[PDB]
This record gives structure tokens, C-alpha cells and sequence, in this order.
């Protein structure tokens, strides 16, 4: 699958006069996107025609507003080339080099490069969380009622097809998302997709660089925690987010908590509506099932 990267690289060269590709490799890829290695020295992170029309000027404008503010020596993608359209969207930054974290790298580590990993989290995280915000005070993200617009969207397309037991499972999340007081706290700038997979690592284990804040906005401080708190075979686990939590400071771990819960317990439904939303039925199908896993856990 060498067409994508051919293609790739006549638009780069195309949209950035000037600019010359001597080696293009894929190098990773999200849901909706892939991450091109240029000349061993570029990422070019691209997205075809998708929901967020307007998603890598946002994303582009927050890395923009974080290295203008930030005072850190991590890492962020600073953008230097970019095209935006509806039907095509083009980041180009310098790599940020180092290793991925994860939990097998995470458990060969001394007790102290440890702490100090933790220690350079919580510090990244309380200096973007204490950013003054006016500035894109319009990059707000309200979880509350997104999932309300996106239980709405259910109603109108698929809800009525569904069994018992899977608008059960919907409707409990409804209630509880009713009753829980976890976004009524500080708001602030947040990553909002703050997982081991988007932190670096230096060659003495320490916190490097920082990568994808595609999602980030202004959104309960609570967000940038639900990984560092996830017991998964992915993320390190719960007691790595908590000692984070306690070194970050001022910050109730239990409500913090309560809201990487109500993310999990939401999960299925969001796959569900990402399903609906790019007409993939793979996705409502597992968000289905995985609703059916869930139920009889217990
Ligand atoms: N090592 C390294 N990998 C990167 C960099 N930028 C992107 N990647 C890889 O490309 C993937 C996709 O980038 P990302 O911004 O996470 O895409 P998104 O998940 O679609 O928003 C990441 O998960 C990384 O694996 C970088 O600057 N350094
Ligand atoms: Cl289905
Ligand atoms: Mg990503
Ligand atoms: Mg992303």
C-alpha cells in the first residue's frame, strides 16, 4: 500500500513550493489519520474529508498558543507547514524524537526515574492547566452536552432498533451523567488525550516531548487524568495516575476518578456514535456487543 505514500508525497510537494521529499515512510496512524516520516526528519500528519472540517486549523491553532506560552523544556510539534480544506488537511512539524512509554518500559525503570517520570508529568500538566485562556476562549469543549447532542443523534437514527438491554445500558448512562456533579469543577486548557502513546521518552527515561493534541480545548481538568488513571494492559495503571495526581496538587482524586469511570462507562455508546456519524457499521456493531460484555461483568 505504496499509493498513499506516492500520493502523499505529490502533495507535499505540491502545496509546499519548494519543498523537496527524498525518503516517505508511514510511521503511524490514528482513527482518522496518518503520520508520514519525511526525510527522517518531518512529520506530516494528514486527515482526507472528515467531520472536523475545520479540526487541524483548531489543532494548529492551540500548538500555535502553546508555543507561544508555554515555558517547558518538553517537547510540543510546533507547525511549519500546513494546508487546510475540507477535503484534505496537512500538518508538517519537525519530529519530536525519543521512545513511546509504555508499561513494560514503565516496570524496567528505577523507583526514582519513576518518580521523576511523575514528576515531569504532573509539572507539564499543572503549567498547561494554570494557562490564562482568554486568548481561545472559544475552544471549549462541554462533554456534558456533546453527549447529550450525540444521545439525540441516537434517537433519530438508531435507538429504536436497538434491544433492551443496549438502551438500558444507554439510558443508565443518561441518568448517571444526569446526577454526577464531576463537571462543575475547574475548567482549563487540557490535552484531552493524555495517554502513554502520545508521551516520549529521553534516553534517561525522562519525559521528552508530548505529541497529538488534536483534541485538546478548554474542558474539565479532570480530563487530562483518565489515562493515567486506567487500569488497562495499555496504560501503566491506576497507582502511576494517582501518585500524578497527588504531585500535581489541589486536585479531589476521587471525583477525578468518578470521571475516568463515566468516560469508561461511555465508551461503547461513543463507538456506537462514531459508527453512525462515518457510516461504519464495524463500529456499531462492536459498541453493541461490548454494551452485551459489560452488562454481565458484574
Ligand atoms: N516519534 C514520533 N511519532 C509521532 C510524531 N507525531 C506523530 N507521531 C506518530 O503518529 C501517530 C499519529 O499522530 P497523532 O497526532 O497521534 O494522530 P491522531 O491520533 O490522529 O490525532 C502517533 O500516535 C505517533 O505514533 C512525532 O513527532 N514523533
Ligand atoms: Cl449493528
Ligand atoms: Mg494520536
Ligand atoms: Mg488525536
Amino acid at each position: 500500500n505504496a499509493t498513499n505514500v506516492k500520493a502523499m508525497k505529490y502533495l507535499i510537494e505540491h502545496y509546499f513550493d519548494n519543498f523537496k521529499v527524498d525518503s516517505i515512510e508511514i510511521i503511524g496512524s490514528g482513527y482518522d489519520s496518518v503520520a508520514y516520516l519525511v526525510n527522517n526528519e518531518y512529520i506530516f500528519k494528514t486527515k482526507f474529508s472528515t467531520n472536523k472540517k475545520k479540526g487541524y486549523a483548531k489543532e494548529k491553532a492551540i500548538y500555535n498558543f502553546l508555543n507561544t506560552n508555554l515555558e517547558t523544556n518538553v517537547k510540543i510539534p510546533n507547525i511549519e507547514y500546513s494546508y487546510i480544506s475540507d477535503e484534505l488537511s496537512i500538518l508538517g512539524y519537525k519530529e519530536i524524537k525519543g521512545t513511546f512509554l509504555t508499561p513494560e518500559i514503565y516496570s524496567t525503570m528505577s523507583e526514582e526515574e519513576q518518580n521523576l517520570l511523575k514528576r515531569d508529568i504532573a509539572s507539564f500538566l499543572r503549567q498547561m492547566h494554570g494557562l490564562d485562556y482568554t486568548d481561545i476562549s472559544e475552544c471549549t469543549i462541554d462533554n456534558k452536552q456533546n453527549v447529550l447532542e450525540e444521545y439525540i443523534l441516537l434517537r433519530e437514527t438508531i435507538y429504536n432498533d436497538l434491544t433492551d438491554i443496549e438502551k438500558d445500558y444507554i439510558e443508565s448512562f443518561m441518568e448517571r451523567l444526569n446526577a454526577t456533579t464531576v463537571f462543575e469543577g475547574k475548567k482549563c486548557l487540557c490535552h484531552n488525550d493524555f495517554s502513554c502513546n502520545h508521551l516520549l521518552l529521553d534516553g534517561n527515561n525522562r519525559l521528552t516531548g508530548i505529541i497529538d493534541f488534536g483534541d485538546s480545548g478548554i474542558i474539565d481538568e479532570y480530563c487530562d487524568f483518565i489515562y493515567l488513571l486506567e487500569d488497562s494492559e495499555e496504560e501503566i495503571g491506576t497507582n502511576f495516575g494517582e501518585d500524578i495526581l497527588r504531585m500535581y496538587g489541589n486536585i479531589d482524586i476521587e471525583k477525578a476518578k468518578e470521571y475516568q469511570d463515566i468516560v469508561e462507562e461511555y465508551y461503547p455508546i461513543e463507538t456506537i456514535v462514531y459508527g453512525i456519524k462515518n457510516i461504519k457499521q464495524e463500529f456499531i456493531e462492536n459498541g453493541r456487543k461490548e454494551i452485551y460484555k459489560r452488562t454481565y461483568k458484574d
